[PDB]
């Protein structure tokens, strides 16, 4: 079917069949020998394995797609002047419609990120928050659509000053190089290697100082499960991490991040995003007002992450002792904004891929990153 202007149509409404657009797909990258991959994409034995798997490539493409047409939405109207809330209100309420919400079956991944400046990632306003978008603002747009639990943790850069030009794009071809060092027995390690060499390599100069781009260090990439945004390995951005490999038929993003600060961020002001561990089991509760808190996150986000607008949305009211009990009970865990020193500017650029057993599939590459 076609798009209405403002998104409205559902992403399965505009491909009836069942089947949606394949992202970019790329041949393995060569062994260190030389050895190519070009087999892979052609041997019938990974042919099968990989077709065994279709539906599952296609819920990740069904919602890459909503993704993709949401951002580009948000892309045409964010703009300074407009206060935190009404951007991650307006992208929240297409996101919605398009991935054609569903309780756990299809929605949301995790809140908008939209930290600003020095400010990485983690941040999204609680209600009350007054702060206002400006124009030499650096702010990372960072939210996530799934369906079934296939999740698309992809992200990008908003600024109107061209001063942050090569820092964006610096972290830009950073991404783009971890995206491409990935791959089927890939080392770790390597990928943070080569994603560090790629930024350093870029300098910039924003109000008569000049910098080296920075990778955060304590910052990374990341496995991705069924409802498990993390489901356990770790992509770092810089040299000296683990030699664990990459395996097939696993779904990585590759996040970096760039900042002229320290290349560190720190849990900074107050918390928004929260998320229930994915380990921890069942558990009994008689305080009433934590055992319903915890009864609504279950069956309203499960494993996947929430910010305290979202339990606002639900009509919640005066629920910070009982999420703080149930943080303190290791039942759901906070995640705090991450913020580099003050003053430093910081840049993020990420993207899912999948890891099939025929090729490299970059599920949420658009015409635009
Ligand atoms: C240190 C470290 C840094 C980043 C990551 N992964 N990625 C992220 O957190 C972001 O890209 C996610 N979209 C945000 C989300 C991830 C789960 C917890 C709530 C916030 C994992 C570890
Ligand atoms: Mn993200
Ligand atoms: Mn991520």
């Amino acid at each position: 079917k076609v798009q209405t202007d403002p998104p409205s149509v559902p992403i399965c409404d505009l491909y009836p069949n069942g089947v949606f657009p394949k992202g970019q797909e790329c041949e393995y990258p060569p062994t260190q020998d030389g050895r190519t991959a070009a087999w892979r994409t052609t041997s019938e034995e990974k042919k099968a394995l990989d077709q065994a798997s279709e539906e599952i490539w296609n819920d990740f493409r069904e919602a890459a797609e909503a993704h993709r047409q949401v951002r580009k939405y948000v892309m045409s109207w964010i703009k300074p002047g407009m206060t935190m809330i009404e951007i991650c209100e307006k992208l929240e309420d297409c996101s919605r419609k398009l991935i054609k919400e569903n309780g756990l079956n299809a929605g949301l991944a995790f809140p908008t990120g939209c930290s600003l400046n020095n400010c990485a990632a983690h941040y999204t306003p609680n209600a009350g928050d007054t702060t206002v978008l400006q124009y030499d603002d650096i702010c990372k747009i960072d939210f996530g659509t799934h369906i079934s639990g296939r999740i698309i943790d992809c992200a990008f850069t908003v600024t109107f000053n061209p001063k942050y030009d090569t820092l964006l794009k610096a972290v830009k071809d950073a991404t783009n190089t971890g995206i491409k060092c990935a791959g089927i027995d890939v080392r770790l390690c390597d990928v943070g290697e080569a994603i560090q060499e790629v930024m350093e390599s870029y300098e910039v100069e924003i109000d008569g100082k000049t910098y080296q781009v920075k990778p955060i260090r304590n910052l990374n990439g990341h496995s991705i499960g069924q409802y498990r945004i993390h489901a356990g390995k770790t992509v770092p951005i810089i040299k000296g991490g683990e030699a664990t490999r990459m395996e097939e038929g696993e779904v990585y993003a590759i996040e970096t991040f760039g900042s002229t600060g320290k290349g560190v961020v720190h849990d900074d002001m107050e918390c928004s995003h929260y998320m229930k561990n994915f380990d921890v089991g069942h558990v009994p509760i008689r305080l009433p007002r934590t055992k319903h808190l915890l009864n609504v996150i279950n069956e309203n986000f499960g494993t996947l992450a929430f910010c305290r607008r979202w339990l606002d949305r639900l009509g919640e009211s005066k629920y910070l002792m009982a999420l703080k009990n149930l943080c303190d009970l290791g039942i759901v865990d906070p995640y705090p904004p991450l913020c580099d020193i003050k003053g430093s500017y910081t840049a993020q650029f990420e993207h899912t891929i999948l890891l099939r057993p025929t090729c490299k599939e970059v599920v949420s590459r658009g015409d635009d990153y």
